[PDB]
This record gives structure tokens, C-alpha cells and sequence, in this order.
């Protein structure tokens, strides 16, 4: 296969991506959220998509096992984005950063400690509010790491504010924005720009 | 809640302690398959159950979140286990970490490149092997790595072989056998002796 490999996650940047890549050639010809199958055909022959866990893809985009893909912000920021190149804002899937605690809950006498997922962006959060915290990483489920007092704040994403008000907790501190981005291996991006280009430009036009 | 907190992981963890848990007087009150809700009472009120990520548990029960749990010997190699008690094998979910590749491929001329959830076990299996390598970080879908050519080989459990199989892999080197494990917080062993005492003489009798 010498076309392209985009990296996708299932649910919604999957969902939200679909009609960016209709308006620009390319459909999935089943529903891969039905399917134990990894890689996908398209409607193009240039085209297939990879279906990750949102965490791996700027892994195999980095790496080339992918020429493309779409991260959320908060996963790119996390994992680093050194390697790669961001090339659109795309503005879906939509949330932002946030530090959340138990509803008026007062922070204890001593080093924070933060239950996340996002090591690297709480320590650099914490630390730009002159702040040095303790970080327990974390792989699901941040909500429920205050109410047991695994951690006396955390880390995580938030749209609706849904899940912290079912679980009685409360957003602090905003950190940034988060919207799912268009990134490029640098390789690729050289190699194989002539695929890539009109593909990038439909994106583009799509998003205006 | 001054009882006992025990963390558990859905899925065949859930599945195979639940047996153990009835033999011990401890049933939970619905299915948490079902729930997105995190704490469950159960049938004793000395107990209550969290449900989490398996890679999760350790960190619960090594930080007091929770007083003891079901992890498999995998998460328990791969987080480290110094500051927990092992104090069973429960002989559930058992499998077997194994490296595996592309069925009949050559290894290539360079450092190897290793595509894994288990980066650390990974790193002191190859080095048990006389092997310096390099490890590539991922959190789900080890099966495709090796088929889009991240990585050379890859680090997973094992137990059909059925995904390995579908994928056109096949299992290179024994790791290790896996099963799941009874662990317990340091604290609340030394603490809580008297609750725990007779779950865990329940269950070291229901497994034999
Ligand atoms: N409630 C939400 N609303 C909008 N965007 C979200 C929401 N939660 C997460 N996101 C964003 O969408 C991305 C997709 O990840 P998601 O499908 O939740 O997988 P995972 O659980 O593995 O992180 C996240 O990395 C984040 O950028
Ligand atoms: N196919 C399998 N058969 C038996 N045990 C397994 C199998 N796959 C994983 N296990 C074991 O059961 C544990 C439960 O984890 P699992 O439910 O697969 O969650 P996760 O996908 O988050 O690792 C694993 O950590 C491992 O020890
Ligand atoms: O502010 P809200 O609108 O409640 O959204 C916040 C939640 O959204 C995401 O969950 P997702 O729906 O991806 O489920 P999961 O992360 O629990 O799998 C994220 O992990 C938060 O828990
Ligand atoms: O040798 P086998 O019998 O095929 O078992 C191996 C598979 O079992 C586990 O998957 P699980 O069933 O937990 O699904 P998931 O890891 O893909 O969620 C593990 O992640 C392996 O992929
Ligand atoms: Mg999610
Ligand atoms: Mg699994």
C-alpha cells in the first residue's frame, strides 16, 4: 500500500470526522465501530484508516505507521507534538482542559496531589500557577479519585460539566481549550504531499 | 465508610472473582457491566466495591483509595508491586505474556523495536535475552502494530492465540505465565487484619 494511512479514533472524532472526509472523497464502506477489524478501505483507493485509541495516535503518526491522523488538543499537548506536524484546527470534538475537586471541598495542608491522565500538562498547569504538585497517573475514571481521596484535585476533560456534577464535584481552574487537530508525519508530509495536499485543502475549505 | 474497599476490573475479572466473593458472603447488589456508577454496595456492609481500569488497581491499592484488590500478574509486573502485599493466586484470568511478530517474518538488522502496553516488562525480558531494545509506548490494539509496521515485535498477553492468529501473527518467545492476584495495601493489612482475615481465608479455601 503505497496511498495514505489516517489514524482515527472511534466514537466522536470518528463521528465528527466522517463528514470532513465525505466532502472530500473518501467514505468507510462499513461502520467500524461494528467491527473487531483495525484497518479500513475507503470509497478511495489512495486512502485507508487506521482505528486507535485516541492516546495511540500521534504515536503511529509520529512514527509513519500512519501519514496522518486526528488527536484531540489535550492528547497531542500530553503525549507531546514535537515530532509531528499540526496543520488544522478542525474545531470538533470540542471540551477543554480543566482542574476539578469536591464541591466545596477546602485543599489540603501540604503538596497537592493530582489524579489524571495528563501528567505532563498538570505538572506544567500546576507549575505556571508557581504550584509543584504531586501527579498519580491515572487510566480511567478520574471522577471517582477525589471521592476516595486518591488525589485531592484532578485533571480531565470537560464539556457538558455533566460527569463532575453526578459525581458532586466542581471545575477550579480552567486550563486551555481543546478542539481535535489534523496532524501530519514529517516525512509524509514531504513525500507524499501531493496526496496529502488536495485532502488538506478540502479539510481547510470543509472548516471554514 | 470505615469497612473494607476492594477494586475490581470489569470483564473476566469481574466475572471470576464474583464466585469467590459469594463463597466469602459478599454479593453486589446489580450488575456494574450496567452502571456507569464506580462505587457498589454489596450484600456485606463491611464492604464496597470500586470498579476500575484494570491498570488502575494497583494504583488504588497501593495509595489506600482502596483497602485491597483483583489485578492480574501482568499490571502487577508492569506498575510494580513493592508497595503492595501479593498475598494470593486466585488462578483467574489466567494467560500468558508472550513476544509475537509477523508469522514467518526475518527480525531486521538494527535494535529492535518493541510495540507494547508493557513497555517495562518488555525491557527486562530482552534484557534477560542479552537485548538492549527499543520500547514503543501503546494502550490498546497490540495485534496491528506489527502489520503497519510500527515496531518489529510486540509484547501482549496471550491466551488462544485467536488474535494473534486472525492478524497473521504468531507467539516468538514464553515471557511469563499470568494469573490474577490478591493484593492489599500495607496500611489496611495492618489496620483493617480483622475484616480481612476472613475474606482471605475464604478465598485461599475456595481456591484450593
Ligand atoms: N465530553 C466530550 N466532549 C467533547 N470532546 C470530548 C469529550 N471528552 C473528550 N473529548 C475529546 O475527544 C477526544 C476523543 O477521546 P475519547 O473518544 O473520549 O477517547 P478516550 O476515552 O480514549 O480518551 C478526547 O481526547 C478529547 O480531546
Ligand atoms: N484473553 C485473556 N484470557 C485470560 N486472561 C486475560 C486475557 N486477556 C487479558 N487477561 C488478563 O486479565 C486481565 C484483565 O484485563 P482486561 O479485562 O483485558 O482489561 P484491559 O483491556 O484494560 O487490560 C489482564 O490484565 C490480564 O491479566
Ligand atoms: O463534561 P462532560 O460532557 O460530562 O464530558 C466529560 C467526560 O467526557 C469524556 O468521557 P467519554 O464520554 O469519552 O466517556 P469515557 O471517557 O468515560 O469513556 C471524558 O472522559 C469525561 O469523563
Ligand atoms: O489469545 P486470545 O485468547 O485472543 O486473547 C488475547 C487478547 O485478550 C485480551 O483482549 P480482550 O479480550 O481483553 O479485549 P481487548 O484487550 O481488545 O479489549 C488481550 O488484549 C489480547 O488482545
Ligand atoms: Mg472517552
Ligand atoms: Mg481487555
Amino acid at each position: 500500500f503505497l496511498g495514505l494511512t489516517l489514524a482515527l479514533s472511534k466514537g466522536r472524532i470518528l463521528e465528527e470526522t466522517m463528514p470532513l472526509l465525505r466532502a472530500a472523497g473518501v467514505e468507510l464502506l462499513e461502520d467500524p465501530e461494528a467491527s473487531r477489524k483495525l484497518i479500513f478501505p475507503t470509497s478511495n483507493p489512495n486512502v485507508r484508516v487506521l482505528i486507535l485509541r485516541a492516546s495511540d495516535v500521534p504515536t503511529y503518526v509520529e512514527h509513519g505507521a500512519a501519514d496522518f491522523g486526528v488527536a484531540g488538543k489535550d492528547v497531542l499537548l500530553e503525549h507531546g507534538a514535537n515530532h509531528v506536524y499540526e496543520l488544522l484546527d478542525l474545531k470538533i470534538a470540542q471540551c477543554k482542559l480543566m482542574t476539578a475537586g469536591v464541591k466545596d471541598a477546602p485543599l489540603p495542608n501540604r503538596r497537592l496531589r493530582i489524579a489524571t491522565k495528563y501528567v505532563n500538562v498538570a505538572r506544567a498547569y500546576f507549575a505556571s500557577q508557581g504550584q509543584q504538585v504531586d501527579v498519580i497517573k491515572l487510566y480511567g475514571s478520574m471522577e471517582l479519585a477525589p471521592l476516595v481521596g486518591l488525589g485531592d484535585l484532578i485533571v480531565d476533560v470537560v464539556d457538558t460539566g455533566n460527569t463532575l456534577r453526578a459525581n458532586g464535584l466542581e471545575a477550579r481552574d480552567h486550563i486551555c481549550d481543546v478542539s481535535s487537530r489534523l496532524i501530519v508525519n514529517q516525512v509524509s508530509y514531504k513525500r507524499k504531499f501531493a496526496l496529502l495536499e488536495p485532502i488538506l485543502d478540502s479539510f481547510k475549505n470543509s472548516i471554514n
